[PDB]
C-alpha cells in the first residue's frame, strides 16, 4: 500500500487524508472529485499530492487503497468505473453513512476488493477546507463484513482506521442500518422537527426563536447539518428510519399519557430511566 | 431591604446569596431549609449569616426581602405560613422555573408582597455546595408582573437582579409558561422519550446506548422529581407543545414515507437556516 486514492475530496475525504498523513503514512495520496475546486484546494492545502476530475486519469495513479468519501448515491456508478481501472489486488472501502444492500451491490461490482465502512464522526460543515487531522480519534468506526468479505482486506482496513484513532467494531450491513437508524438518524429527525416546531408554534405576538436556551441549542445543533445529505440518508435508510420514528412516537406518547393522567409515581419512574450507569 | 431570607438553601438559593454579597450587600442574609445540613454548610461557607429548619423561627429574622428558592411544589405551603409571619412591609419573590397559575395563587396568599421571577441560569447542578457568585452575570431574568403587582416592589426586585448582573424583561405569567413550555419543557420531554426509546429498541444483539456519537450525545443530569413537577405544573402547555412537536415530526415522517425528495430537502433547508440564525 503506497498509493491511496481519496474519492470525493470533501470534509470526510479530506479529514481521512489529513489523519492518514499525520499518522505517519509516507505513500502518495491521490484524489478524485467531480468538482475542480475540490482538487485544487486539497492540493493547495497539502491534503492530497495530486488529483483529477477525470475518472480515466485515475489509472495513472495505480491506486492500491481507495476510500470512497463522496455521497453514497454516487458509489455504484463510481464502483463500476473503478472495476475496469483498479487492479484486482486493490482494496476499496468507504465512509458512507448507510450500508445495508449497498454493501452487497458494491461487492458484486468490485468483488473481493470491497470492505464496507462507516466512521461515526459527524459535522455540520461541508468542504475540504474544514477537514480535520484528528476527526476519528476516539470515535467508533463500523465495518460491515459479510460472508464474502476478504479476511486480509478486512484486517487491513481495521488497522488503517485504528491508525487514525478509530474504535473499530463489526456489524452486518443490515444491523448497522437498524442501529444507526435509531441512534443517529432518529435523533437528527427529532432535532430537525424540534426546530420546525418553533416555526409553527410562534405567533405574530411572540417569536419563540428569541428564547432558546442551552438545553434547546445543544439538542438541535445537528439540525444545522447538510440538508441534501440528510435528505439522502433518510431516504436511503427509510425502512429503519420509519421504524425508529414510530418507536420514538410510541415512547413519547406513553410519556404524554403519563402527563395527562398526572400519574405522579409512574412518571417519576419513566424519567428516572435517564439514569442507569448505562 | 436589609434582612434577606433565602428559602431553600440549595444551588440557586445559595447562588443568589453569594451573588448578593459580591455585589456589595452588607446586610443580613438568613436561610430557611428543611434540611439541617443545608443550613450548617451554608453558614460555614459564609453563604448565609444564620439559618433555621423551623419555619416559625423565621420571625426572629424579621425578613423584609424573601427569595423562594425551594421546589415550586413547596411554594404554596410555605407562602401560607409566611403570610402571618411576615409583616405587610415585606417583599417576596421567587426563582421557580414555572410561573403561570403559581403567580396568581401566590398573590392571593401573600398579597401585594409577591413578585414572580425566573432567572434563566443554573447548570442544573444540585446542592448549595455548587452555588456560585456569578451564576446570574449577563443571564436573563424574567419577572411576571400582573395588574395586582405592586409597582414599587416590582422595581425593587428588578434593580436587585440587575445588581447581580441579571438582564430583566417582563412577561405575563401565562406567556412565560407557554414560551418555556415549548423552548425548554418540550426539549426535555423529548430527551426523556428518546432514552425510553433506546431502552425499548435495544435488542439481544445490541445495546443502543453504546453508540452516542451519532448525534444522541446532544440529548440527563436533570432531576426526575423537578421535571415531574414541571410537567404537572405546566401540563396544558407541555401537552400542547408535545402535540405541536408531533405535528412537525409527522410532517417530516410523511415526506420520508412518500419519498418527496425535493420537499424533504426544502424542509431541512428551512430548519437549518432558522437554527443558524439562533
Ligand atoms: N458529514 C458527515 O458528518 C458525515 C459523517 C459520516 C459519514 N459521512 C458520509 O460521507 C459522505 C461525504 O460527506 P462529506 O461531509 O465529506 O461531504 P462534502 O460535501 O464535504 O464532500 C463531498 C465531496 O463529494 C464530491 N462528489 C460528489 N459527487 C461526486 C462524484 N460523483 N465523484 C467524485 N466526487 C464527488 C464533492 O464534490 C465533494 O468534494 C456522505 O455522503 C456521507 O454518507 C458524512
Ligand atoms: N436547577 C436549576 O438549574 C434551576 C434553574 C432555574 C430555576 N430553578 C428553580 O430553583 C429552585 C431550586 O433549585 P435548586 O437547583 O437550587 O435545587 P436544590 O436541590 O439545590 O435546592 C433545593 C433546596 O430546597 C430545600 N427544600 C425542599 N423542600 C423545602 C421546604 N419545604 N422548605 C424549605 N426548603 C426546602 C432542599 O433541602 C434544598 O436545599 C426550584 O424551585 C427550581 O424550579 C432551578
Amino acid at each position: 500500500m503506497q498509493n491511496v486514492l481519496i474519492v470525493g475530496v470533501g470534509f470526510m475525504g479530506g479529514s481521512f487524508a489529513k489523519s492518514l498523513r499525520r499518522s505517519g503514512f509516507k505513500g502518495k495520496i491521490y484524489g478524485y472529485d467531480i468538482n475542480p475546486e475540490s482538487i485544487s484546494k486539497a492540493v493547495d492545502l497539502g491534503i492530497i499530492d495530486e488529483g483529477t476530475t477525470s475518472i480515466a486519469k485515475v489509472e495513472d495513479f495505480s491506486p492500491d487503497f481507495v476510500m470512497l468519501s463522496s455521497p453514497v448515491r454516487t458509489f455504484r456508478e463510481i464502483a463500476k468505473k473503478l472495476s475496469y481501472i483498479l487492479s484486482e489486488d486493490a482494496t476499496v472501502t468507504d465512509q458512507g453513512s448507510v450500508k445495508g444492500k449497498l454493501v452487497y451491490d458494491l461487492e458484486n461490482i468490485l468483488g473481493k476488493r470491497f470492505v464496507g465502512g462507516h466512521p461515526i464522526a459527524g459535522t455540520e460543515k461541508s468542504g475540504v477546507e474544514y477537514s480535520l487531522d484528528n476527526l476519528y480519534e476516539g470515535k467508533k468506526v463500523i465495518l460491515t463484513p459479510t460472508k464474502k468479505t476478504d479476511k486480509k482486506r478486512l484486517k487491513l482496513v481495521k488497522r488503517v482506521w485504528e491508525d487514525v484513532g478509530g474504535v473499530v467494531e463489526y456489524m452486518s450491513p443490515e444491523l448497522h442500518d437498524y442501529v444507526f437508524g435509531v441512534v443517529s438518524h432518529l435523533p437528527h429527525a427529532v432535532a430537525f422537527a424540534l426546530v420546525d416546531t418553533l416555526i409553527h408554534m410562534s405567533t405574530p405576538e411572540v417569536d419563540l426563536f428569541k428564547y432558546p436556551g442551552g438545553g434547546f441549542k445543544d439538542f438541535t445543533r445537528i439540525a444545522k447539518s447538510d440538508p441534501i445529505m440528510w435528505r439522502d440518508i433518510f431516504l436511503e435508510n427509510k425502512e429503519n428510519v420509519m421504524k425508529a420514528i414510530e418507536g420514538f412516537e410510541k415512547s413519547l406518547n406513553h410519556l404524554k399519557e403519563l402527563i395527562v393522567r398526572e400519574a405522579e409515581e409512574e412518571l417519576v419512574e419513566y424519567l428516572k430511566e435517564v439514569k442507569i450507569k448505562r
